[PDB]
């Protein structure tokens, strides 16, 4: 069982991941707050790779397509595709609802491609304190929608996968639910929830997590939560907090999650109910790994992407 | 594997259990409910094996003590244990904080005493809604004080357990914590958790049971927590919710949660922090269980109640 107290206790860490994990804290110690500084002002910063970590280099084979959102917007969606695709990854990135961009992970959809051979589809969905709940949520929506539509014209399969980082993965398993309920869809092939938030009114490691600027603090969390959701939403709501949902028929899922992550709990919570609701799911813990780990050098973080590559082959039939 | 979806699922509950539910739900829709009659009124039922449950027969070995409670009442401790214990089991009643007796379930405290050969210990502590938080919880960590002062007087060993179901469960977490905060014991060699609740905000299975008269519905959850918590009490905080405390230095523990029980989450979940917190869990699933299944006859009552008897053993030495 990947529940196995061992990989909790301080002797499972290895001195490559304590010193990565020391040397990310002792960085970030003067990193403006967005809040402080203004969202657009450090967005605007972190898209010219000013700022917070290594923004990672684009790839040349990059497409970029745009659809229809609700009210009449575009909604981005940056396409790197392999020449035979053997389905497709909807990929949603993290950044607290705040922060992000569907082109700052350009090395992970290369190596989902490379080694699952998906067409991966990263969506560019609209941004808090600007565009609050709902409109993250609805930009992710009609993303999903346009690949049930579409797949089959644009890619040659209607094999489809989902997955996303933190906010990126709590979105995920909103869009999920939502394609269940409002559309009646339930095909989704699996779901790749890295350490996602799916409890916004913070489950018990948010609370307690602290503030000493591993990536993610307490803080953090209550200044996201608190853009994506400014008006006195009730966080319990299933829409909002997936925790709450009833799962029926949802998709095979793989879980990630780092020890040292202030949402330990979300994903611990989130895989045994995602069981309790009689569906299949995989967990994989990394001891020490902090708040966004598998962005980051060393062995922890190439197991925990050599897992999700093995289970995407997986779902696809591979 | 403990936690697999094939358990949850439909198919796997025997035709024995899915009869053994159906009498369970019409044997409780038989019971007035105790804010519309008195909870003395179903307290006396309860007594009487009219209160849903069967009339568990008494123990002629039985002896009762009485200890000090916090304010100059006496706690009743009533006392089952072989010539030469290997060991001690201070047990704590279920009823939702509202119901339930020291005296209510000799067989099982038989069952442990003769298959285990420990001295039970079953503590009669104050009921709400007249004597609400603190009082229960206050007289459960009496008798643990006495019993680490006196096992060695009383029963000739200072090897302990603790454990409860239901509400006892969650008295069984309170204690466990409490002990080692003010008292520095962290002595117990395993706490038995029998579908404990651990979170008094209500968890996401709690809220969605529904009202069919299972034994536990989502309505009688309400009105147990509005007896217990009358005051405004902070429902998240971790004297009254453990699930919220931090779990550091506990005993192994055994979990035991029936499928069809509106308490599962609260197992899992606790499950989850346990391991989390490096401490040894084992996790006991039964298809198709209803909440307080152990009480019932059948194959997986049976199943259960030997998994809790082999648990208790282990952590003895034996």
């Amino acid at each position: 069982t990947p529940l196995d107290p061992a990989l909790f206790r301080p002797d499972a860490i290895s001195d490559e991941t304590r010193g990565i994990n020391d040397f990310i804290i002792k960085a970030f110690e003067a990193v403006p707050e967005w809040w402080e500084i203004g969202a657009a002002t450090v967005r605007e910063a972190r898209a010219r790779g000013e700022g917070g970590f290594p923004l990672p280099p684009k790839s040349e084979r990059a497409r970029t397509i745009e659809i229809e959102g609700k009210g009449g917007h575009k909604v981005p969606l940056r396409i790197i595709a392999p020449e035979s695709p053997k389905g497709v990854y909807l990929h949603i990135h993290g950044g607290g609802w705040v922060l992000g961009a569907c082109d700052q992970q350009d090395p992970m959809l290369e190596r989902i491609a490379q080694n699952a051979g998906l067409a991966c589809v990263s969506v560019e969905y609209r941004l808090a304190p600007e565009h609050p709940y709902p409109a993250g949520p609805d930009d992710c929506e009609a993303a999903a929608l346009w690949l049930v539509k579409n797949a089959k014209k644009e890619f040659g399969t209607e094999v489809l996968t989902i997955g996303g980082e933190s906010a990126g993965g709590h979105l995920s398993a909103v869009t999920l639910l939502r394609m269940r309920d409002r559309h009646g869809y339930k095909g989704f092939k699996g779901a790749n929830l890295v350490f996602g938030a799916f409890d916004m009114s913070m489950s018990p490691s948010q609370r307690v997590f602290g503030n000493e600027r591993l990536v993610l603090r307490t803080v953090d969390i209550q200044k996201f939560g608190d853009a994506f959701l400014p008006n006195g939403e009730d966080r319990r709501d299933p829409d909002i907090s997936p925790l709450y949902a009833n799962l029926h028929d949802m998709p095979p899922a793989l879980f990630t999650v780092g020890t040292r992550d202030a949402l330990v709990d979300d994903t611990l919570f989130m895989h045994a109910r995602w069981i309790a609701a009689g569906n299949e799911a995989e967990l994989g813990v990394f001891p020490g790994g902090a708040h966004g780990f598998v962005a980051f050098p060393g062995e922890i973080a190439r197991a925990a992407n050599a897992q999700a590559d093995a289970f995407l082959r997986r779902v696809t039939g591979q």
